[PDB]
């Protein structure tokens, strides 16, 4: 699946080159009908496990929601299968990397938290857990109608939580999604719940704020887990609004049954900003 420049798929998207890889490959490509460029996602019709057919499902039962990418195709074949989306800019962990201290203002984070909030109570809404919240799977717009505002990438660790509603949960389910952002419950081998994307948000919003995690320079999962388990999680609020108390205390009382209250955080963030004379109209951090 190492497409070559110009190879062109169904007649319509020409490969222009490679801008992801690893579970499949993504290309930029150019639409050859409505002459934009698009993202095309690409896996192996040989690789084992198969899930961009999942992928493809969520994408379609989001469209219409904001922070989600159009959906343009998709196709199965004898070589790969393949969906074409809308294609989106800078991701927030490059974002944010590219700040002189690594870290964005507490306007940008607070005004970020808001539209990750959104995601996540989106993909929730239509019976999917995400289960890898990252920075790096958040990319801001590139149109003049979406430059300030981030999508939700990567569907690829999704799972239903809805039989038809909340499924039974497994005794004990695997972990495999990133460590760094990963909740307690998910190191502790848990089922895990809307709470647990929820945690992840929380750390990467700490990490945005004052740069780094606890545990970033341990790589072994377990000990992260173990890091996670006796941390004070209060401590990583020393320097952050207090209303994330609210927040921290609210998702660690959630179990996998109870549907978050998704408001209450929204909150969080919108009176954090109040406090503080933020104005939803300031400009991002990378805006000069
Ligand atoms: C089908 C779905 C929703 O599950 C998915 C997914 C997806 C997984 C991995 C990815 N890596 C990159 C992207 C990406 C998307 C990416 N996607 C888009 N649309 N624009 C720009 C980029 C930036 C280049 C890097
Ligand atoms: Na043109
Ligand atoms: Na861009
Ligand atoms: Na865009």
């Amino acid at each position: 699946d190492i497409l070559p420049a110009n190879y062109v798929v169904k007649d319509r998207w020409k490969v222009l080159k490679k801008i992801g890889g690893g579970f499949g490959e993504i290309y930029e490509a150019m639409d050859l009908l409505t002459r934009e460029n698009v993202a095309l996602k690409v896996e192996s019709a040989q690789q084992p496990k198969q899930v961009l057919k999942m992928e493809v499902a969520v994408l379609k039962k989001l469209q219409g929601k904001d922070h989600v990418c159009r959906f343009i195709g998709c196709g199965r074949n004898e070589k790969f299968n393949y969906v074409v989306m809308q294609l989106q800019g800078r991701n927030l962990a490059d974002l944010r990397r590219s700040q002189p201290r690594g870290t964005f203002t507490l306007s940008t984070t607070l005004r970020l938290g808001k539209q990750i909030l959104e995601s996540i109570e989106a993909i929730h809404s239509v019976g999917f857990l995400h289960r890898d919240i990252k920075p790096s799977n958040f990319a801001m717009g590139r149109l003049p109608s979406t430059y300030r505002k981030c999508y939700m990438l990567d569907f690829g660790l999704a799972r239903q939580y809805t039989n038809t509603d909340v499924r039974p949960p497994r005794n004990v389910a695997g972990f495999r999604g990133t460590v760094r952002y990963a909740s307690v419950n998910a190191h502790k081998n848990r089922e895990m719940g809307r709470h647990d994307d929820l945690w992840s948000l929380f750390y990467m919003l700490v990490e945005f704020a004052v740069g780094q995690l606890p545990w970033r320079k341990i790589k072994d999962k377990e000990q992260v887990g173990m890091i996670k388990e006796k941390y004070e999680h209060r401590m990583l609020l020393k320097h952050m609004p207090s209303e994330f108390h609210l927040f921290l205390d609210h998702i660690a009382s959630l179990d996998y049954f109870t549907k978050p209250d998704y408001q209450l955080i929204m909150s969080v963030f919108e009176n954090s900003m109040k406090e503080r004379g933020i104005a939803e109209n300031e400009a991002f951090d990378w805006e000069k």
